[PDB]
């Protein structure tokens, strides 16, 4: 087996941590504790990171009960340095920092590693630079060489005290962008293996299967954990629970599995839909959508997502006299907005999203040729990309104008593209806990210019309660759970 680390106790990721926490039950956590080391987990994972709490103030309370208390070690999973210095310090024995990254410059990357050097911690270090996020197999490699150099001969820390993070994506939301990123940390990760003798490497594995049902997550997860495991790697970030053996699995389901990890794409062959397949008939389904009346047949292309003879149905509508306004409005908009109350209410799962999204982009298309504007980025220092794509693609094939201003924009930027597209809104994205803190900033700025305009603060971290505490500063702020509560207010803040 691998050095297997609990991922439970994370105050934004796990939702039993985060209320014991919050209640202060030194009792409850050291349980969960207990419990991750009995599924098999040979470390812990612990982020007591959440927005509007004082993460020193909780770390002070929690770390003198485990370091007493608790069989393994700790990794501190923290973006904050100075927390890293006080666990240190809280907490003797074997320690892992997690993160070290150079996503802005070498202050914080050499304070990480030479308080893991005095410290004798091992360190994780993420394949996070001053461009950006390593997305390829040649992106991972230079950057990891960069790291490796600079911690072997400049801090002095053994290969054996550091693990590679070379990232992982989600490989299950439609995107042809996020198709191979699963792949090219696999190939990454051998040839690291061979580079770097000596190194360790870890993964959050979980990652590649977020935005599906949890029985086709165990699965995925399990798959590229093991894919992962004949590359080179010694530990994983995982759900001690969530994970079968690769024996466990049936071989269709491992074979699909497989298809998905490696984007084995092939004329009629969607892996990701294939694998989705499972899980939730054959020849019997397909005779029925054929026989739907055309109203609801329309209705449920946008819904299925079948772009497989769209065009010939889009006529024999016009072939009825139903105008194209009429289509637009009534059967397209009908399916679209269902799958919005369907993705709301959590029962359809997102591929199926962005496929109703490319036949709305398609219908649209034959229907009104031959609405507003928004300008979307993500926060300084939060390179958190996927989710504003998102938002991006569901506006885009619903007829609003989006601008996008990349990753690490900083509020003068926003605010110079805000005045040069006069946008109907302005979207702020960002999933880390101090992201939630540059969103403030950015409206106390905002105030100060005399700025009225919506905005919506749509990261993940972000409790309607301290969006009420922002409106303090800012009255036209709204937060947007989902990419679909965007479209909502969209429509709202149009007249739509
Ligand atoms: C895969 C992933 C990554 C990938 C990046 C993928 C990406 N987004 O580019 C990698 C591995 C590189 C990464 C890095 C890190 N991660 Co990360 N990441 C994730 C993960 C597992 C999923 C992200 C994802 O793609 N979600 C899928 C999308 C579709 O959902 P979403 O972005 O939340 O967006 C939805 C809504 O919020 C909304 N939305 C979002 N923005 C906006 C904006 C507008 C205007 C609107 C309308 C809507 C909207 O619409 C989307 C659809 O509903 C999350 C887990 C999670 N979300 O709980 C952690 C998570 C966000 N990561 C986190 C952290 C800390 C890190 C790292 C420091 C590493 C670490 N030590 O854990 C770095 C950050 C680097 C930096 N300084 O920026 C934390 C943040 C909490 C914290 N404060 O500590 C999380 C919660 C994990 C945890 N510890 O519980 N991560
Ligand atoms: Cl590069
Ligand atoms: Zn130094």
């Amino acid at each position: 087996s691998l050095f297997l680390v609990g991922e439970r106790l994370n105050a934004t990721g796990s939702k039993r941590f985060r209320e014991m926490l919050f209640a202060r039950d030194l009792e409850g956590i050291l349980a969960l504790a207990r419990e991750q080391v009995e599924e098999g987990a040979h470390a812990l994972d612990l982020s007591v990171a959440w927005t509007g709490r004082d993460e020193l103030e909780d770390l002070r309370w929690l770390l003198p009960h485990l370091a007493t208390a608790l069989t393994v070690p700790v990794m501190v999973d923290s973006t904050s340095p100075e927390a890293m210095e006080l666990a240190l310090k809280y907490l003797p024995g074997r320690v892992l920092l997690n993160s070290a990254n150079l996503e802005d410059g070498l202050e914080r990357f050499d304070r990480v590693a030479s308080l893991a050097k005095a410290h004798g911690a091992a360190l994780v270090v993420l394949a996070i630079d001053e461009k950006g996020m390593a997305k390829t197999r040649e992106e991972k490699v230079r950057v990891a060489l960069r790291m490796y150099e600079r911690l072997t001969e400049h801090h002095g820390l053994r290969p054996e005290d550091l693990l590679f993070d070379l990232l992982t994506f989600p490989i299950t939301q439609g995107d042809e962008e996020s198709r191979p990123l699963a792949k090219e940390t696999l190939l990454a990760m051998e040839e690291l293996r061979e580079r770097l003798p000596g190194v360790g490497f870890v993964l959050g594995v979980s990652n590649v299967s977020f935005g599906l049902k949890p029985r086709a997550r165990r699965v995925l997860n399990s798959v590229f954990l093991d894919e992962a495991r004949k590359r080179g790697l010694t530990a994983a970030i995982v759900d001690a629970g969530k994970i079968l053996p690769i024996s466990q699995i049936p071989e269709e389901a491992y074979a699909l599995a497989l298809d998905l990890i490696y984007d084995r794409r092939k004329e009629g062959f969607d892996p990701l839909l294939a694998f989705m397949a499972y899980f939730e008939d054959p020849g019997k389904r397909e005779d029925a959508f054929l026989a739907l009346p055309l109203l609801e047949r329309l209705k449920r292309r946008v819904v299925e997502g079948r772009k497989q003879g769209l065009e010939a149905d889009l006529e024999e509508a016009l072939k009825a006299g139903h105008k194209p306004l009429d289509l637009i409005n009534g059967p397209l908009l009908a399916g679209m907005k269902e799958v919005g109350d369907l993705f709301g209410a959590g029962k359809m799962q997102l591929p199926f999203v962005l496929q109703a999204a490319e036949v709305m982009k398609r219908a649209v298309a034959y229907l009104e040729p031959h609405k507003g504007t928004l300008v979307l980025a993500t926060v300084k220092g939060d390179v958190h990309g996927i989710g504003k794509n998102l938002v991006d693609i569901i506006l885009s094939n619903n007829g609003y104008r989006v601008v996008n201003l990349g990753i690490k924009v900083p509020i003068e930027e926003i605010l110079k593209a805000v005045e040069a597209h006069k946008p109907h809104a302005v979207g702020m994205s960002g999933l880390l806990v101090k992201s939630t803190l540059v969103m403030k900033e950015n409206l106390e700025y905002m105030r100060d210019r005399g700025y009225t305009l919506p905005v919506i603060l749509g990261g993940a971290a972000l409790t309607r309660s301290y969006v009420e505490e922002l409106r303090a500063i800012y009255p036209n702020v709204y937060y947007a759970e989902d990419a679909f509560e965007g479209l909502r207010l969209m429509e709202e803040l149009t007249g739509h």
